[PDB]
């Protein structure tokens, strides 16, 4: 039985970038529901004893949608943090500069892809199997886990992720997303 | 040059089922933006001068997404109305009963499909080339116009259509949607 991992911080820790109200709905209702959905769908199936990643790589339809959504959201919450954001340093900074030229270029490209992601979806910074970094976007519950690329950072662009706080202004949401990036988590993802 | 058609009723005419704030954003900002996006994208091209339908039936990428979105939204605004909703009578009532057995059955199935539509999309009631009615759903900006089916009724299930008024409660949104259905429009679409 899967459970909703506890948020990594206080419900109001991401304010004003992401409100406590958005956390209440996005984490407390949406994410929670995906967990319940998954448990319901895999009950009595061969998926029961499998890890989240394992189910994501061997399922389709509702099972896949909910499994991928549970994983994507948990990853998303860890990509955010209070007293973070800004420009990265250390290994992450070097890696980003090596693949995109500079952080500024990376940022613009990431923001552009996230804003251009049509409909519901996710935009990611990944580390390809060849060690190089790249920006890719997925639709709906899609995830880089079904490929050989390693997710390092993500932004949820389903409208529920920002409508309470930004309405249709996805660009404003992205702007504030940058002020919340947990580069420590990104570094851990990169060094793994 | 395409323009945003005027709303068929006052901004607060659909309340409390759909708020004036939702119209302010959904119609005033979202819809308006697809219109501008479309004009910018086709200026100086062979699409300039064509009708929405013609562009929708001969484009792809951003031109299609916006042309389809403009058409879909104007159609949606016409599917709603104050002092309407309820159960239909006349031609629409007969057609629905003939294809679904009873309005009750139709209503349940249309609602189910709309709630199941994963991600952003639209759920429609259409009349196939054989004259029979059917319920079909499209993703993102997809529309029945790219098929041989004739759209009769539609419900927008992109989260921006209901998040302000219902947050994650799409079922509640659908409940109130029925209270707004403009059967006069549906009848006009059916008899065309
Ligand atoms: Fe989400
Ligand atoms: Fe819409």
């Amino acid at each position: 039985s899967f459970e909703l991992p506890a948020l990594p911080y206080a419900k109001d820790a991401l304010a004003p970038h992401i409100s406590a109200e958005t956390i209440e709905y996005h984490y407390g209702k949406h994410h929670q529901t995906y967990v319940t959905n998954l448990n319901n769908l895999i009950k009595g199936t061969a998926f029961e004893g499998k890890s989240l990643e394992e189910i994501i790589r061997s399922s389709e339809g509702g099972v896949f949608n909910n499994a991928a959504h549970v994983w994507n959201h948990t990853f998303y919450w860890n990509c955010l943090a209070p007293n973070a954001g800004g420009e990265p340093t250390g290994k992450v900074a070097e890696a980003i500069a090596a693949s995109f030229g500079s952080f500024a270029d990376f940022k613009a490209q990431f923001t552009d892809a996230a804003i251009k992601n049509f409909g519901s979806g996710w935009t990611w910074l990944v580390k390809n199997s060849d060690g190089k970094l790249a920006i890719v976007s997925t639709s709906n519950a899609g995830t880089p886990l079904t490929t050989d690329a390693t997710p390092l950072l993500t932004v949820d662009v389903w409208e529920h992720a920002y409508y309470i706080d930004y309405r249709n202004a996805r660009p404003g949401y992205l702007e504030h997303f940058w002020a919340l990036v947990n580069w420590e988590f990104v570094a851990k993802n990169l060094a793994a």
